[PDB]
């Protein structure tokens, strides 16, 4: 698809069984996504923006749907206050940035 | 052009004459720069980062130039981890996300 920038580019995931509306934010280098439980392994990380830092769970090799596409990447997990798919994954999609 | 995800979307950019890196970044509703001097009068701005709320300061109808593509639009300034450019400027030079 083409997606348009004059609105927030949210699409719906599939992750862990789950549902979730997230902002396609090439400014992330990573995924993040509120509270959740998740499988297997993983560490603690910050991750910071305006308004400061975060705790994150750090999650690897995870499976994720996005627009019928499936990608494996890393999820950091914690309170933030908007879920958003980062260039980890968007990459895997072959997510790209035009004009 | 078209601009892949596997390092950060950085370009140059011009504002006030000065050459200067930003992140394009479809995560952020506005643009946000650096403390910096710009003309005119500013007016007050919250938005909201992963760690928090902020007041930065409004600039509008700022003349800048986004990998050579001219634009006019509002600029915030304030303690951003970088500069980043998001979907105001990025509409108006019409980039949108493909994939
Ligand atoms: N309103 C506006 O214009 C606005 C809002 C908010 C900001 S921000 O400063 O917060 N900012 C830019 C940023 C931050 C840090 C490094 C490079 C760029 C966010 C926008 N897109 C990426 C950032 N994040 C997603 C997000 C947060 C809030 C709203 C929408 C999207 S995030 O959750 O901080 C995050 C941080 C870091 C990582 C990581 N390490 O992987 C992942 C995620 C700027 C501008
Ligand atoms: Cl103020
Ligand atoms: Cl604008």
């Amino acid at each position: 698809p083409q997606i348009t920038l004059w609105q927030r580019p949210l699409v719906t995931i599939k992750i862990g069984g789950q549902l979730k509306e997230a902002l396609l934010d090439t400014g992330a280098d990573d995924t993040v996504l509120e509270e959740m439980s998740l499988p297997g392994r993983w560490k603690p990380k910050m991750i910071g923006g305006i308004g400061g830092f975060i705790k994150v769970r750090q999650y690897d090799q995870i499976l994720i749907e996005i627009c019928g596409h499936k990608a494996i990447g890393t999820v950091l997990v914690g309170p933030t206050p908007v879920n958003v798919i980062g260039r980890n994954l968007l990459t895997q999609i072959g997510c790209t940035l035009n004009f």
